[PDB]
């Protein structure tokens, strides 16, 4: 049987998959025809499909896992084509699935056509909880799995740098996917999903589809960066003619996100870049103005962003250090995570003993 | 002199004129024919060039004000045309001007080549404090001015009621204008801005604009009436199948905003006035979300939505008494306000004495 933990989200699936490298001579030998041509058609590709990608980057090489030295791998497709994936789970070659997210509800009766196929229904915030946690006390290969920007304020030395989640209590955890969930975690035991926000990774997807006809997350985060968002946002100078000092306003901070959109002569100069990096700095900004007011009212310093809204996102990852470092003047710090996207598959995994 | 009170917004000047009413047949007589003049264009029309308005519903009649009976009237135009009121200001036939707003200080050379012409500036959220406590303690010509949506939550009996301010403190409030500012009032002479969100009246506006091509506010809010917000919005059903229980989310709730607009073949069939409702409904409940955030940090269950967002707005005034009482179980109150979006040009107005 396959170790597999699964987090069926709105936008993608993430795949957990343990390949046990500790196979005895005579384990190999008695290895079922079909569960060994799992095995190397997982190892053996790196694209699964037309849309399933194995991010071969993150991987855990040599983790003891239920008494078993292997090597944790990390896969993901949309969720749109988890029926794809289900009709060759049927294939006539060819076991307990952990499956947490959304659609571990609302494709239970599809994972039931498998009929050598028992599936355990796990807690989203549960999984992602026990996978962070995990993931960060097993390490990433002897190297941190947090990280943050020290100086995310300077420009000239703002760079990421490793932290350490020794001691991770108290933690507020935000995790941006198609939505926003916020965690509170005071402790292993103690959590709580303290508010959230639908304006999320799905949101700037959809608006920047929308606006700009990008086709992919890729090619809108590629738009964005060649942008000028100011173009399409109504600063505070553009207001006051300079700063709002009163209230401690840099005449450079957003007044109203698209506000110059208002007026016909600018949309018709504005462009799809400046579009792209609009929704993104939009929806990032707001993302980073919520968390901060939880932290704030949580009493927590430490705010970790995971979800995959920030894979080869590193534009918002800096706009989160900075609107943090900048508003808090210092005492809140954003926490960033490698394997972002994967805490809840990694979580249900784990579940595989209580089953 | 014409007793005025202007707030200069990013989006709207909006301006209080008192007319005195108790003109006694010497000063009749000794008046400036230039001062006879502008008080018989001010309220012998309703329309002032192409874009000014006159909120004659709105009118404060036989106040008394600096120790005269008369009538406080509400006017509003562009800022973009700011210039012409100014140009028209500098006729040869023509003094104190209170301003508030970004503009009192973007435009404050521009009002000096009127020479006979003092300005002074007052602070944007100062102004708005004293007009909102000043117009809510001398009645809506003896009517409430603060109203609110009883039973917000049950839809055949929801109705608009008066609300009683005889002690508003503490008081959270809310200036939906461009952009976001939210103030808790603790006392008349107490009060402080927490936070904000560029997520206002003009990213709304903005966001429609571009993605509908409506021409205008009434344009957007009528296409908005017509549309449905689901076609693009992406529900917590969509994700589950139906709701989430564990943590309170019903299947109805939106998970991702404009998370439906991702698929090529939604973003399709989606209608212009979906497109119009989805953004209205996304801004709104965004504001919604953060001030009931800032209401629960600052201990405040009384939250005021002022600002010129809501104008004309019933949609959205209902999304946020609806939401407030959702999520708070009933204990938070958002409150609303007749005159809404001119209490900083009372106030300013109010600052006349002190020059
Ligand atoms: N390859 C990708 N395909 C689609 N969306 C992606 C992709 N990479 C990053 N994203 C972004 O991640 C978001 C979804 O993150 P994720 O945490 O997996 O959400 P969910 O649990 O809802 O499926 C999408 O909204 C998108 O903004
Ligand atoms: N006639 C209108 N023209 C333009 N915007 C309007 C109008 N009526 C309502 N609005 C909305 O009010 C918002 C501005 O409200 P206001 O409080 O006057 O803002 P500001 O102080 O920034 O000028 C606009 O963003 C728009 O959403
Ligand atoms: C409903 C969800 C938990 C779904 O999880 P996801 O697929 O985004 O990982 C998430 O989209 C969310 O919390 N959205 C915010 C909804 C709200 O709090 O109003
Ligand atoms: C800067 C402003 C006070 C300008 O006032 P307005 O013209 O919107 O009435 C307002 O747009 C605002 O507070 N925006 C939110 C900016 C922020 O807090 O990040
Ligand atoms: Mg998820
Ligand atoms: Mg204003």
């Amino acid at each position: 049987s396959p170790w597999f933990g699964m987090d069926i989200g709105g936008t993608l699936v993430k795949l957990s998959y343990f390949e046990p490298i500790d196979i005895t001579a005579e384990e190999e030998q008695e290895e079922v025809e079909s569960l060994k041509s799992i095995r190397k058609y997982l190892t053996s590709n790196v694209a699964y499909g037309s849309t399933g990608i194995r991010d071969v980057h993150l991987e855990l090489k040599d983790l003891t896992l239920f008494g078993r030295r292997g090597n944790l791998h990390f896969i993901r497709f949309p969720t749109q084509d988890l029926p794809t994936f289900i009709q060759m789970g049927r294939d006539k070659n060819f076991t307990v699935l952990c499956a947490t997210g959304g659609g571990a509800y609302k494709f239970e009766k599809d994972f039931r056509t498998i009929g050598n196929l028992h599936l355990h229904k796990l807690d989203e915030l549960d999984c992602l909880v026990k996978g962070l946690l995990y993931i960060d006390s097993v390490s990433f290969n002897g190297q941190a799995e947090c990280y943050y920007f020290a100086n995310a304020s300077e420009p000239e030395r703002c760079q990421k740098m490793p932290f350490n989640l020794d001691d991770p209590y108290p933690l507020l955890v935000v995790n941006i996917g198609s939505g926003v969930s916020i965690l509170a975690v005071h402790s292993k035991d103690n959590y709580k999903r303290v508010t959230g926000t639908s304006l999320g990774g799905g949101t700037f997807l959809g608006l920047c589809s929308l606006l700009t006809g990008c086709e992919s997350f890729e090619e809108a985060l590629e738009m964005a960066s060649k942008g000028d968002s100011t173009q399409a946002d109504k600063l505070v100078r553009d207001i006051y003619g300079g700063d709002y000092e009163r209230f401690g306003l840099p005449g450079w901070a957003v007044a109203s996100s698209f506000g110059n959109m208002i007026y016909k002569e600018k949309r018709e100069s504005v462009s799809k870049e400046d579009l792209a990096r609009a929704t993104l700095v939009t929806i990032t900004n707001n993302i980073g103005s919520v968390a901060r007011m939880c932290a704030v009212n949580e009493k927590i310093n430490r705010v970790v962003f995971v979800g995959n809204f920030l894979r080869v996102n590193t534009l918002s990852m800096k706009l989160l250090a900075y609107a943090l470092d900048y508003w808090s003047k210092g005492q809140l710090k954003a926490l960033f995570l490698e394997h972002e996207g994967y805490f809840g598959a990694v979580g249900a995994l784990l579940g595989l003993p209580n089953f």
